[PDB]
């Protein structure tokens, strides 16, 4: 079903990224695990190979644009083609009062959660297009991207951008047979990494723009959106 | 009504920024015009002084964090206090296919429309808090911040973040008597800079979170938001 697909997953050495490596892997995909923790990568790929998944490990900080370019080249060297599935899953956060936020807080958190995914998009989109093969791109953002917050301020803002940015690329890339989705998990008991992974794979199959496997958030989301609509000036 | 308020306006040498300088100025506010075009600043302040507004000009690229800090100091030197009104209005854009976007496109556009306003917030928020005076903060974002697009991709994403970020700071700063608003103009015939300026001043008075003086967009916004709500997994 995903046989002879190549999937490039950031933050794939853990959590939702690893879950995706596993779930896509079990469907037949060749996996590239891109993560910044060299030790965790090593482990993650051993464990994937243990499961009969063909998997390559790339230690990478997605905030480094030129290494991200080396990786992309590396992927073509190893598997003989650019990825046909890109997953921007790597994320980081830290909690505290939004007024107390510092430049380093911003650079780190905006860095991983927004600039990282831009780097992902700029690196791979032209290669995926030049391949002339169908493809797909998923970004795991966050429910916080739909609503700013006083304790996860920088994180929420970056996620709001990555959601909006995926909305854009969906429109741009449809003409290339490349679908685009954004997953917004509820991280504000809690959906397991493999359960979320299966939701994402389903969304990829369905070519869904939004992947929101949390029936419980609907009320809150409707409320937040109505508050905006109510703000529109009459008449 | 705004007498003995000090207002710091980015991109105030033109368009919606200048409109605000004028409208706040005519209400009694002392104005700081912060803009990157030294010539346009000079002109803008001459024209404000011509109108009986006390106005100071600061040539500034809001992407420079340390100059933004020099400015803030400069403001306290000139008017003897930190601003009691911050307006992050400076913006830039360029149109083209989102897949063709380049790093320089991203750095410039994310730079002004998001990083600029972060720099604005980090610089002034502590000073405004330390003043122990009531205050207010407005960011002029965009309607595109509510919905990603294939031709204004980077711009829309940055604006989505600045909206979300203001949502956050509103919550954080309420306990400090500092209100926060975000204005989202429809720039996707068109509302005049002074008309938008008056809408913003009203929103500041009303302490409104959202300032959306465009009755016509309501249908589209409701539609976009419903599409998201419809994506939430049953049950
Ligand atoms: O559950 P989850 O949402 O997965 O959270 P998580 O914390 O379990 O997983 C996050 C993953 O993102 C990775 N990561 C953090 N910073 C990175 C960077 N600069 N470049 C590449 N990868 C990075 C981490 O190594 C980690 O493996
Ligand atoms: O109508 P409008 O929305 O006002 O559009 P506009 O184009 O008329 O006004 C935008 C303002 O933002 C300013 N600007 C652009 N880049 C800047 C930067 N890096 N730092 C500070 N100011 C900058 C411009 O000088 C301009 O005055």
């Amino acid at each position: 079903d995903f046989q002879d697909q190549v999937a490039f997953i950031t933050g794939g050495a853990s959590g939702a990224g690893f879950g995706q490596a596993k779930v896509f892997g079990q469907a037949g995909a060749k996996i590239v695990v891109a993560d910044v923790r060299a030790e965790a990568v090593e482990k993650a790929v051993a464990e994937l190979e243990g499961l009969g998944i063909t998997a390559h490990g790339i230690v990478l900080d997605i905030m480094d644009r030129e290494a991200y370019a080396r990786a992309a080249d590396e992927v073509e060297a190893v598997f003989g083609q650019a990825p046909t599935l890109l997953s921007n899953t790597a994320g980081v956060n830290s909690f505290g009062p939004i007024e107390k936020t510092t430049y380093d807080d911003f650079d780190w958190i905006i860095g991983v959660n927004l600039n990282g995914v831009i780097n992902g998009m700029v690196t791979f989109v032209p290669r995926m297009i030049a391949s002339g093969r169908p493809g797909h791109i998923v970004t795991v953002s966050s429910l916080g991207g739909f609503m700013g917050s006083a304790l996860a301020g920088p994180y929420s803002a970056a996620k709001a951008a990555s959601i909006n940015l995926m909305e854009g690329y969906r429109q741009g890339l449809e003409k290339y047979g490349i679908g685009v989705s954004v997953c917004t998990p509820a991280n504000i008991h809690g959906l397991e990494p493999e359960k979320l992974a299966e939701a994402i794979k389903k969304g990829v199959e369905d070519n869904a723009l939004y992947i929101i496997p949390y029936p419980e958030v609907r009320e809150g989301l409707e409320k937040h959106f109505q508050a905006i609509i109510d703000s529109v000036a009459p008449m």
